[PDB]
C-alpha cells in the first residue's frame, strides 16, 4: 500500500456523502497510494519526498480511489488549475495548484491509479 505521488496542493471539499458543502480552500499535504488519497493538515517535519512522513503523523482524511471520477474543476471554482474528484460514497473535492505542471502531474497520476483499480 505505498506511495505513488505526494505534494502540497490546495484542496477543498465540495460534497460529503452527496451532501453539498461550502468550499473551504486551504493547503494540504497530499499522499496518493495505489488505492487512496490521504490528506494531511501539513507536510512532514522532514524528508517530504517520502510521502507519509513519520508513522505517528495523523491524516485528517482519505478517500477510496476505486471507481472514482476525474474532471476539470471549471464549473466549481474560478481557480486556474483545478481538478474535481468524486468518489463512489459521494465525497467530492477540488485539488488546485498555482503551478499547472504540478497539478497536471497529479491529474495524470490520479487517473492511472483509478485505472489500475478497475
Ligand atoms: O471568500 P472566502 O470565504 O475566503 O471563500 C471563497 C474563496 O476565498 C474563493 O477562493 C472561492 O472561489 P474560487 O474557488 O473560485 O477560488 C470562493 O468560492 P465561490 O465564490 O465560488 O463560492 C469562496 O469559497
Amino acid at each position: 500500500h505505498e506511495v505513488e505521488k505526494s505534494g502540497l496542493l490546495n484542496m477543498t471539499k465540495i460534497a460529503q456523502g452527496g451532501r453539498k458543502l461550502r468550499k473551504n480552500w486551504g493547503p494540504s499535504w497530499v499522499v496518493l497510494t495505489g488505492n487512496s488519497l490521504v490528506f494531511y493538515r501539513e507536510p512532514p517535519p522532514t524528508a517530504p519526498s517520502s510521502g507519509w512522513g513519520p508513522a505517528g503523523s495523523r491524516p485528517e482524511s482519505s478517500v477510496d480511489l476505486r471507481g472514482a471520477a476525474l474532471a476539470h474543476g471549471r464549473h466549481l471554482s474560478s481557480r486556474r488549475n483545478v481538478l474535481h474528484i468524486r468518489t463512489i460514497p459521494g465525497h467530492e473535492f477540488l485539488l488546485q495548484s498555482d503551478h499547472e505542471t504540478e497539478l497536471r502531474a497529479w491529474h495524470r497520476a490520479l487517473r492511472t491509479v483509478i485505472e489500475r483499480l478497475v
